[PDB]
């Protein structure tokens, strides 16, 4: 009646040996947790990085939200001190209770309550913005002078900093400009302050620390299922899935489990605490809200078992002319030709993805050439702005090749788009191409050498 709790999603308590390689530990909770699209991670009692900062000294500016659901929202001045004063009163004044009095069971079935009801029009606000010197990690990071207990943990896997440049990253060789995804993000949360489904960029895992306060509410959904809720979303608000003009105009809502689960999408529930790891998979779908004021911190990654999920979200991007927040391919010839340096799993896994992209390649050079392109012309398309070298048609991130007319100076289409250009016949066209097939042969080679 009313609000169903969804089920709990999987909660890990590893070991001091499990919890020692946080990448290990993902790929062997994987077969479980990818099944419920997220997973609780508690790690071992005396895993305890330090928190401190000056609640003062730390400002921001807040987001205002409004709480409706199905409500377009899209995805992206307090102190610290002076938010929590504003988010407790809040809280307390909205249940006339002490903050702790507040049950977690209640305030979950008064956020359904309140964001379906018409009459009511509850704001709150929170802050979300990346790790900088105006506000940093609540890790700890080298720099200043650190006592011992910082410096324990500042080579953790688990301190997020740390987590996007291991080794057993893949997004770490990035040499692009990908901040607002292997920085992290700092949340500062209020009662009902909410997240909208959505799932990372790439299809990217996800993983997310409550530094310390009130819980953080989670719903999520398992990534065989995205499609699933995508239909159910698109038939309750269409609004949301049309075109957007970039990636800065991504459209996002809140949107109750219960539908979902009413429409047999599999969904699952956590209350994140303080000390505790939200992970989120690829692809899987998540929300929820804070229970009252608290802090955290995520950050973005992705790890070998990604990689082809990666390439298919970039295909899955071109069919729906969404904007590439980084070029796949240029991750993967980055990393190809760093293959001595490369991890040996890592070198392994690249190979076939890379296999796969140059076979792909071949095939659509073959289509081009068909077509009656002739000319051609390397092009070294990792110098473009990304502004420069998005597919006219399909806006996906160039690198492997586009076609290009002299008839319209810097625009481009992928070899996908050929006819989308202009209209001169295609004999006026350039390939314009980063590497032979002859070059790349030798690129993957040399990860089949460091694989062994
Ligand atoms: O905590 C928030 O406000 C959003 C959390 C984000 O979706 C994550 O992946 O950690
Ligand atoms: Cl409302
Ligand atoms: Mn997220
Ligand atoms: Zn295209
Ligand atoms: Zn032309």
């Amino acid at each position: 009646s009313m609000f169903l709790p969804p089920p709990e999603c999987p909660v890990f308590e590893p070991s001091w040996e499990e919890f020692a390689d946080p990448f290990a530990f993902i790929h062997k909770i994987r077969p479980i947790a990818e099944q419920t699209g997220i997973c609780k991670v508690r790690p071992p009692p005396d895993w305890q990085p330090p928190f401190a900062c000056d609640v003062d000294k730390l400002h921001f500016t807040p987001r205002i939200q409004r709480l409706n659901e199905l409500e377009a929202q899209t995805r992206v001045d307090y102190t610290l001190r002076t938010f929590g004063e504003m988010a407790d009163a809040f809280k307390s004044d909205y249940f006339n209770m002490p903050v702790h009095m507040v049950p977690t069971e209640l305030v979950e079935k008064e956020f359904w309550r309140l964001v379906s009801t018409i009459e009511e029009d509850v704001t709150v606000e929170y802050g979300a913005d990346i790790a900088s010197k105006e506000f940093g990690s609540g890790f700890p990071v080298r720099d200043i002078k650190l006592s011992p207990e910082e410096e324990e943990y500042l080579d953790s896997g688990w301190n997020l900093n740390n987590m996007p440049v291991m080794e057993q990253s893949v997004l770490a060789h990035i040499t692009a400009d990908i901040c607002g995804m292997k920085l992290p993000w700092l949340y500062v949360g209020m009662c009902f302050s909410s997240f909208c489904w959505h799932i990372e960029d790439h299809w990217s895992y996800s993983i997310n620390y409550l530094h310390w306060g009130e819980p953080k509410t989670w719903y999520g959904v398992p990534g065989y299922a995205a499609e699933q809720l995508e239909n159910v979303m698109k038939k309750l608000a269409p609004e949301l899935f049309v075109s957007q003009p970039d990636l800065l105009h991504q459209l996002v809502t809140i949107m109750n489990p219960n539908t979902l689960m009413t429409h047999e999408v599999p969904v699952y529930r956590t209350n994140q605490c303080a000390g505790e790891f939200v992970i989120t998979f690829p692809r899987a779908y998540h929300s929820g809200f804070n229970q009252g004021f608290n802090f955290a911190e995520a950050v973005n990654f992705c790890t070998v078992d990604w990689l082809p999920l990666g390439r298919q979200c970039v295909e899955h991007y071109r069919l729906l002319h969404r904007y590439c927040v980084f070029s796949h391919d240029e991750m993967i010839c980055k990393m190809a030709s760093k293959a001595d340096v490369l991890d040996v799993v890592v070198a392994s896994t690249v190979q076939k993805d890379m296999a796969i992209m140059i076979e792909d390649e071949k095939a659509l050079r073959e289509t081009v050439r068909k077509l009656g392109v002739i000319d051609s012309e390397r092009m070294d398309f990792e110098l473009l702005p990304d502004d420069e070298r998005q597919c006219v048609k399909c806006k996906t991130t160039c690198f492997m090749s586009a076609i290009s007319c002299s008839c319209k100076p810097g625009l481009l289409v992928c070899l996908h788009h050929v006819k989308e250009l202009c209209s001169c016949p295609p004999y006026k066209y350039k390939l314009r191409y980063r590497y032979t097939l002859d070059d790349l042969y030798p690129m993957m080679n040399a990860l089949k050498l460091r694989a062994e």
